[PDB]
């Protein structure tokens, strides 16, 4: 046999159901979620890091001059100075004449450091949604596994079968383009494909972790040397991924609404609550028994002890009731006003018990069943003072509705009244003649 | 300097566009595509291939019974039957009274040969575009380069600078969900996730390449073995992965639209011509040349020979010319009426030469620029007798133009005249008084 509802989406409560099959005694099923894990489809475009730039020994001559010839090296440099005569240690100090001679060439290549921190750029589409469920029905234990989210793929546990899903909602919190850096993510939303910006975010982007390309500027810019020492001098731009890293805005796991986490690892976008599933939920026939085998419950009754409502089970009351014979058998709320604390209790001869419940309305007004029996509770007033409620407008009281109801019928009743003279008047005249 | 413009997107068809920098001589620039890949992004989502059914040896008693337990298997299977009495070569044939043994345990797994033939199915995305382009210009000869297609990546080709895309249109010609087999693809836009059919497309659906579960069914049955004799009868559906190997469609690389062929291995889809792109190039400031160095063209004088329109180039004209000095400049051809087979021409004093060049008009109208002088060349009507033709309702012939223009002034004489007369009755009563 199956059954099939739909839930509400949320990590904690639980949901209580109760299947019937004619012929059969009850039997009642509890489902609470543990996960969420929308998971995207993702793919890398590029990462980035520090640079560094680095110079090979100039060349110089002591006479005569040179040229400097362009390499293929990411923002190669090379130029030429004149009238040097350099300086040594003790040395002669290479020259007797006009020198003009300097190479003072310049390279840009990734730091050694790269390998650890560096951003990295993604672009993102829709992906697969799953989640894990724990599951207890009839007398078996809490049992768990995971499972997809559509209404095709069947997961069993234990002996039951599974079908959830799809969600009732598309939402997302990722945008087309995000950067994941260390721990966290952000919606940067504009990386940039193979253009730089001399520093600003980006400036070195290697296609991949190990490319040997990288199509990015430093806006690099040599200088001459001076008083005849040998060294070559160098101007450039700051690196931008500093600047970056200095002036990161709100980390997007501090901005998700819905109050949902964010994993790194396959850019889990957790528990994000919203909507309901559709469920739809098989139990194995072995599991039911035979109506003539469960005590017949009759003369009932329900009595509210106290009750007030808050987020926590604030609510007791107790109900006498005459047996057939002790057994045990479950009871439920097929309403939603009110939820109920305990799922089945056991039953004496002559039985009387109470049992414990959460509200959301000053005067409940929940009917339950139990045992395959009908009944109402319609509670009294609660005094005032996280768990399943349903603020559903449902809160006008015993003195609210006394007003509501005067002042609608004193209207009615005046409106009406001056209705009915005008044709009283009118009537008198069409009898004068 | 830079020059920006449209190009249709066709494979074959050069482009030849003429850039001016006032107060240098003109240059023009050729440019022919060789390629127009798109590629989407893709993931995997299982591969099948056809099964096979093993059978360890069975079990037997020659007294009393045993029982047979279920095991973690893909659709495992097992079985216990009665008063075998069984039989063996020359033998005791394993019986003395009732036996009631029999194991007869089935088994399934994917087949050896899966590793070479095997669907894959897969998920689409719109993914990324790019090219190649051949080029040259002024005297530079031809040089060829690849590169992105969209508004942002810069790419250089020798000395130039180019910036193309995005294309004009979003069209592409997969699916959803898509198949690929053996050399070619198929939109069999439905696949199953994890839910088999007992052998219509899905019947073992191995998540990866090398995984160890099969999560679907080949409703396989045993049998009670007869006569005594050991063996193991079963029955099973014929594999369903063969049938749609029969019953395969039409292959996607016969149908798909705008005569654009299927590579494999990057999921291409070559050469898919539609729309134009935005064309933005920029040449060295070093290959144009002082205004003044150019030999000045003037007396011009072009009598058209002979020409058809046909997909080839079937027209001919000839120029006569008064020169300054003997040199080479360009010819070009601004308006689209007809293109210019020629690029560029010698000239001599006194200069008369001809040219080729293909139409699509009875009476082409072209008129054509060289060498920083305007002329028109009027031509002629062309007898009738895969190319850049223009096919613009421009065909209206000196035969057709006459009849219409002679219907539409012959209403409008008609109309116009009894109007006037309408009037001419008016005023004569508004004369009488």
């Amino acid at each position: 046999y199956e059954h099939t509802a739909v839930m509400p989406n949320k990590v904690g409560i639980p949901y209580k159901a109760l299947v019937e099959r004619p012929g059969y005694a009850p039997v009642h099923l509890q489902i609470q979620l543990v996960n969420t894990r929308i998971i995207p489809s993702t793919n890398l475009e590029y990462i980035t890091c520090k640079y560094k730039t680095k110079v090979p020994s100039p060349v110089v001559k002591c006479c005569g001059a040179t040229q400097c010839t362009s390499k293929p090296h990411p923002d190669y440099q090379c130029q030429v100075f004149s009238g040097v005569y350099p300086f040594m240690y003790g040395g002669a100090y290479c020259f007797c004449d006009t020198e003009n001679t300097q190479m003072s060439e310049a390279y840009v290549e990734r730091s050694e450091e790269c390998s650890i921190d560096h951003a990295k750029a993604y672009k993102v589409h829709t992906g697969t949604v799953q989640a894990m469920v724990n599951i207890t029905y009839g007398s078996v234990s809490w049992r768990s596994a995971d499972v997809y989210v559509n209404g095709e793929t069947p997961a069993k546990i234990g002996d039951a079968k599974l079908i959830i899903g799809p969600l009732s909602s598309a939402w997302s919190p990722f945008d087309n383009k995000v950067v994941v850096y260390g721990h966290e993510v952000y919606n940067y939303d504009f990386p940039e494909y193979g253009t730089g910006k001399a520093g600003s975010f980006g400036d070195l982007q290697s296609r991949t972790s190990t490319s040997n390309d990288l199509y990015a500027n430093t806006n690099l810019k040599l200088q001459r040397p001076q008083a005849g020492i040998v060294h070559t001098p160098f101007t450039q731009v700051p690196s931008g991924f500093e600047r970056w890293k200095k002036d990161k805005g709100a980390p997007l796991n501090d901005v998700a609404p819905f109050g949902c986490s964010i994993a790194l690892e396959p850019l889990r976008a957790e528990n994000c609550a919203v909507g309901s599933i559709p469920i739809s939920i098989d139990i194995p026939d072995a599991a039911f028994t035979r109506i003539s085998e469960t005590p017949t419950v009759s003369d009932l009754e329900c009595k509210i002890t106290e009750c007030t409502y808050a987020f926590d089970f604030g609510g007791i009351a107790t109900v006498a009731y005459k047996s057939s014979k002790a057994g045990n058998c479950p009871i439920h709320s097929p309403s939603g006003v009110a939820v109920i604390k305990e799922n089945d209790v056991t039953l004496a001869e002559s039985g009387s018990f109470t049992f414990h419940f959460s509200t959301a309305n000053i005067h409940p007004a929940f009917k339950l069943q139990v045992c395959t029996s009908a009944v109402t509770c319609k509670g009294d007033c609660k005094p005032p003072k996280q768990h399943t409620e349903s603020f559903t407008s449902a809160i006008s009281a015993t003195a609210w509705s006394w007003i509501k109801v005067l002042v609608g019928g004193t209207s009615a009743f005046i409106v009406l009244g001056l209705i009915a003279t005008a044709v009283v008047a009118l009537v008198l005249f069409f009898h004068r003649h």
